[PDB]
């Protein structure tokens, strides 16, 4: 063009030859390597703090099946189940012992609570729930049961005594009727503090965790699964100042550092996108002051560069991640898997943004842009794939899923069907079967006949295709 | 041609094209759309009672064997066998013990059953019996022992007392002859209610299990393998009405819907097949009554589109499916496991359905069609393979089967030498032969030439040229 | 060429073309189709009496861990110790204690043995040795212990009494010496009649197993490995004639028409092969009587067909199989393994026969033939890929296997390293240097290097060559 | 050239055209084959010793679990922890006890040993520490708990009594306040004599353990790990001469012919590299006198000999291996890891020194360079691909490593994804995931994104890449 050929052609050189000719100093370019380095090492100084919570969480889970399920060890999680009546009577029992004898027998520190909630009165502790029929009479020889869905919840509350008993039992009578039995829920939450956390030394972490024992029996199969599961509840208990002076200052002084590169690297991205802008306003230099060429402005919505947008993308995440970080280390905010995903992919989509830096002896981009390339022919050949993959998805649901371990849901049956077309676990699914060999014969005949095909259609026939596409974009992209 | 090449050219036209030009509006397209969800939510809504009868009937076996087994955990369902006579034994009694105080201990329901069957007489309900040689006088040192195989069947019937005794045991005495014994087979069923079936509401669910314990000692190895198997026997046992009015409406005008839209999209297929037999009427033109070119007639064969064959080999499957599905659900049928293989397949070759529709700006077709055009090599390619193949399988199923525990069998062989040419548990494989190393070592030394000539041949040598084929079909396809 | 040429081409042609033209009726053909059929169900139906014997002989030693060794469950046969004195003790005496109320407790049928061998004296059964040093004082705090390896077998023997003692102990004395112990060893044998084989209906199975407890203290590490090991010993014992009058004859006439299709296919292509002499006497026509091409007479030897070297390599196979076979069914040989091997590999052989016969439409020799282009360049490439293969895995036996599972010998390295390169257990290994990471933290960091560069070598850089080669073999065969 | 063109080219060609036209004898040649099975011997005969101490230091440590654990078995090395105070106490206890009546109950030789180090007084053997803190009164439900880390430690001092009691208890009193516990530490050294150590007959391996049983409660989490750690201590202790006179002699004569053979190569590499700097001082002929191409002499560093430099690199561990071999058998010296990785990655790195040899037909070197022009590439393609993973890494680390197994460190977190890359523990990475589909479902919903996102961009849109690459290079380099 005339006119505005320089900065037309300016925009799209690279950093180097950029700076070369005009312009300021490379300031935009460094504060993005700073970036990496700055949110990387946020990234694992959160994962410090991040691990200790989780861990404080599941071996008090883990502590907790040891104490309040009779006969558990760290194994079969699932296959854990009351067979015989008495049996589960101790394994009820048993709860309710070790909850009434906590103190004496834990190695932790677990303190009780009053009852607010609605499984508990006004004092209660303990409640263990019989969620049963209340129309009932079962008995398969004989005529007339006459059951409806009504649960009548049984729940027979206790709570402990404390070590001074003042000077101014129930559940030792507790009978399930387990021909009209749903269910039998043990509730209690325990309060404790978290001392794991004098590391990066912020000692409040006051936790309670809300333990659900279960014995599941909505099968009425002479099984009822026994499980344990712990809901936590966190927030400060009083004590301010003892040995934690710097770390207070050193983190939040490390964060808002993340914030200014962040929000810095936001602003030149935004002068970045301001010039973006200008160019539509040219319209194409009005088709060169000549109508040439009869241009559809769809390319136009194309034109402006991506890796800015999503460069935004992974700020957006870095930033609302470290006020996550300052609101959970340093105030009253609780959830940590947020601010991880937040973090982590923010620092995922960092680290991929020094491909944008690699555009050096324009030879990765011939690496890089054959995916650019292939995108269009990959979506297309992708939709035909995932049609027939749907299909073995939903038949191995519901036919295989009853009769089998990894296709128990549609998740599992798209990751068992996804680890399939690499090959993982690819002879476990034809062992699972083995079992049915002797049973339901159809159904075993049906899954080789499934599984042969799905493989040897997508291991083979179309991957191959996925395969020749990526080669055969990278055919076209050398020349 | 001059009078029928509109009609001839305007039968394989696309849709689009053809509705832009003449004919009707596509009331065809939108039923086939239908037909993926309203297919889809019919397999998904029978899948929720499907795998509700197999976990039922599962967890029922898993329970039993934790009644009726003495010291089996879950886990060892094989290796899990006497090696002592009063262990032996007391696995025996105990098997009767708790039949004598199954409603005692049990936490389901299981009612017992009076002897109509063959190994019971007119009144019992268990019923072990010793299959144990006529003839036999084994004693390894000194001669003549004389055995036949005639199984004696000693029966020992005994039926439990009800909980109002009338005021109008036996195998405590058993004794099993070991070195005569072929087995130990204790015969029982257990009528029972499921309420596991109140989530779709169908009450009426009163099955009837066959349990058989069996002491399989057809080895005569010092070890006899304790199993329990048990077969299912569904009807029901008097109950209308109670909460049942909506879901017997909706879930029988939902099936009846799916047989409408497969009726109604196997008719407008009947129309686009009944105009292929007008063609072949046509006869090419007569040869364009010129007599031009000398056709032979096989590509005639091949002319008709099978896609429209494959949507109505789904079709007979979706409403055979749907009818096996009303009858399961209302009215005393009782086979979940072929109206699952029936819908899930329907379901299945319905999702692909979508690959039909999917031929819009020519350019699906060049990534589909590559296996209409690799096929012809890929089958011919594939005998020699699968010639090889049987090699292997035939070879490694006689002399690695009796050592090992992924050739126990010819399905398990052709698992195993499948899973192998992707790569998984090709390690175990080996690691399999590492017992054979001090024992029978030319089998282990046999089993590695074996494993690496089969994976060495079909992972490198084999699967690159179907890579080839596949990719070669891609090759010639985009031309 | 001018008189011969027919005869020449004649050769080389097809069966269909050879046939049309001059010679005799395709009897040739359809034996070598027979002979696949008659040797397979030949290969199962040695099959079956095949496994019948090693699962005999392995439930058997299953049983014997279940008797004499205190505490072995069906797992851990590795694993499985003792680490206490008395407990040791215990266990050497519940063999020894079993061994005495052998009859009393087992669930088969065990006859013992009198002394002939050299760990017995003339009248012993059990007899156990301890392997302990001749001169030996070790005490790591005080100098002087002088031990030199001289392995004193203190044997202490002792047989059973029979159920009718004659009107007309020891052991509970012994002591070990644990600091001078090697190990202590208990031998016994068991004779037995295995009356499982009467599937195929031959009773005369009469067994001597050969039972080795061995508490091996090679290593001195306060651990010593308890394991059980068997050999079995097998002949007839005295029964003729009770229900074996059909079989006997069956098995005999199927066998020798084994025999018989693979001497007269030999024999055929015995004739095939003496066609292939004659042409060496023309020795290329005298080079057409001209002198013309200077012919070097290299190809002259890969002129003969290697297919009938192949098919007669497999007929030997098959019947050294059969006379093995007829010899071990229905005489007094005894190795399942060799003649299963045999036969095995001959129906292996045989089965791959058919891709010889599969030469039609020109097609499938284009595929097959491709391995005849590559395997110049495949073994040229193999020594290098092979050379760099031995340097890992001579480097982590040494290196690793100390340390670890998978690298315990050479064996097990190029099993793991093999299982690699398709990837298979690839994260298992790196999961079994998770003990080492806190224990020489170089070993683990030097098998990081070790698995990253290994597999990153052979899966990409060296399979891709792999690939090519077959793939361009393809590239070159298909013009 | 004129002048040094005969030198110039004598210089690059292959050693039978070297040979055949000019110079000396190939002993250059042999030597370096000599070596190959040299130092594999030497590496091997090495290795026989090397895993007899890595045996003997680790069966020690499994016989002082199955002693100085209470409930260990051979499983869940982690995974085994107190649950209960009495039962800690006993874990505790049962320590104490095991070592007090170690000599009793042990099947090998442990001395004791008297206090010399810091966690022991003068006469001390046994040493159980509480570490915990100094200030503390935690109590979750009311105020003021007043916490600082400063770890007392209460170290409880006990020695056993040897066999002769001279004629001229404390621990049974212990309580370990485990509110305020962080740790019990259990410290004592055990004394052996390796007996193992006469295979290859060196007697002198008179090892000193160091066994660290610890209860660690760093988690307060109502759970505390149980752990046993050794660190061996190694030295001769007063046994010279019974039958040691061959192998003394034999072993010093093997690793000095290694020495003698590897300096020899070496002395030949050297004058082979002082072949190059003679080039160097032609300086390309000064342009061939005739100032010609501009030459830049960067081509000047690559023209001296990678194959040589690698060979002498080897040669450097071969020779400092065998001098840390003679050091570590016969004289003090202590650190078999090192030796092994040195040998090993010696005889790695000599065994591709093969190819190096193979230069023959000029075929080799077409599949073996390929990489030599493909590294250009490969290099600048795995930087953009090492840059995504490291984003995969860091984010899969903090993320998945607190809910999941395999991502507990960023090592674990690179085995497991590269692991990925080609397909192994694919499906078990997803079924991880299962246990958090009912807890923190965005860390599931996450992880599923991750995962797929992860393999999916590798397996398919990389690794296609990474293939075209290594094949891209064998279709230039065949030209
Ligand atoms: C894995 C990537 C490549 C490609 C085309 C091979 N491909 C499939 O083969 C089928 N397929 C699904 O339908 C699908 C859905 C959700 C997770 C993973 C998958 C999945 O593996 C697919 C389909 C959809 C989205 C991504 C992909
Ligand atoms: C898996 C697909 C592709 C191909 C050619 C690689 N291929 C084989 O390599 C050998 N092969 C069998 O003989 C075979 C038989 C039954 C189930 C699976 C297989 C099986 O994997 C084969 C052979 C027959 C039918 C399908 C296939
Ligand atoms: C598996 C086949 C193909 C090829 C070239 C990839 N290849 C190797 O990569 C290295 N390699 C061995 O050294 C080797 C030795 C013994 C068993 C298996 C192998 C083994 O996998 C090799 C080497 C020798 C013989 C066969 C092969
Ligand atoms: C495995 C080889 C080939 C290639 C390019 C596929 N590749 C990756 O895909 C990513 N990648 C790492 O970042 C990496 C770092 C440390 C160990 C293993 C790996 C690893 O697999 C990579 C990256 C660095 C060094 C070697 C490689």
């Amino acid at each position: 063009e005339e006119d505005l050929r320089r900065r037309l052609k300016y925009f799209f050189m690279s950093p180097c030859d950029k700076f070369r000719a005009k312009g300021r100093k490379p300031c935009k370019l460094m504060l993005q390597v700073v970036k990496i380095l700055v949110v990387t090492v946020q990234l694992i100084l959160f994962g410090l703090s991040n691990q200790l919570a989780v861990t404080f969480r599941e071996e008090n889970t883990i502590a907790f099946r040891h104490l309040f399920l009779l006969g558990y060890s760290d194994g079969a999680d699932d296959t854990f189940a009351a067979y015989t009546r008495e049996q589960l009577y101790q394994a009820i029992f048993h709860a309710v012992d070790q909850y009434l004898a906590l103190p004496d027998v834990s190695l932790g520190r677990y303190a009780y609570v009053r009852g607010g909630g609605d499984p508990w009165t006004n004092g209660s502790g303990l409640a263990l729930c019989q969620r049963y029929y209340h129309r009932g009479h079962v008995d398969p020889a004989n005529d007339t049961f006459d059951i409806d869905p009504m649960v009548v919840t049984d729940c027979i509350q206790v709570d402990p005594p404390e070590r001074p008993p003042p000077p101014p039992s129930s559940y030792k009578n507790l009978t399930l009727k387990f021909h009209k039995l749903v269910n039998v829920t043990i509730h209690f939450r325990l309060k404790t503090i978290n001392l794991q956390s004098l590391i990066n030394n912020e000692i409040p972490d006051c936790y309670t965790f809300s333990v659900l024992i279960t014995f599941d029996n909505k099968a009425h199969s002479g099984r009822i699964p026994i499980s344990l599961e712990t809901q936590a509840h966190i927030q400060e208990c009083k004590h301010p100042s003892v040995f934690q002076h710097g770390d207070n200052s050193f983190r939040l002084l490390f964060d808002v550092v993340v914030i200014l590169t962040c929000s810095l690297s936001f602003l030149l991205c935004a002068r970045s996108l301001l010039r973006g802008f200008l160019l539509q306003n040219e319209f194409v230099g009005f088709m060169w002051r000549q109508r040439g060429r009869v241009i559809s402005l769809w390319e136009r919505l194309e034109f402006v560069n991506g890796w800015y947008i999503l460069l935004v993308t992974s700020d957006v995440l870095t930033i609302s991640g470290t006020i996550m970080k300052i609101g959970i280390e340093a105030k009253n905010l609780a959830s940590y898997d947020v601010c991880s995903i937040l973090l982590g992919t923010s620092t995922l989509l960092v680290w991929v943004g020094v491909i944008r830096y690699l555009t050096f002896f324009h030879n990765y981009n011939i690496l890089i842009a054959t995916l650019r390339v292939a995108l269009p022919s990959v979506m297309r050949f992708c939709c035909c794939v995932a049609v027939i993959y749907l299909g073995y998805c939903f038949c191995g649901w519901i036919v295989l899923g009853p009769y089998h371990v990894k296709f128990r849901s549609l998740s599992m049956v798209s990751e068992c069907l996804f680890s399939l077309i690499n090959g993982d676990d690819m002879f476990v699914t034809f062992a699972a079967m083995q079992a049915q060999q002797g049973r339901s014969s159809l159904v075993w005949l049906f899954s080789q006949l499934y599984l042969y095909s799905f493989i040897s259609l997508f291991i083979y026939m179309v991957l191959s295709l996925f395969i020749a596409l990526i080669t055969g974009a990278y055919d076209t992209i050398k020349h």
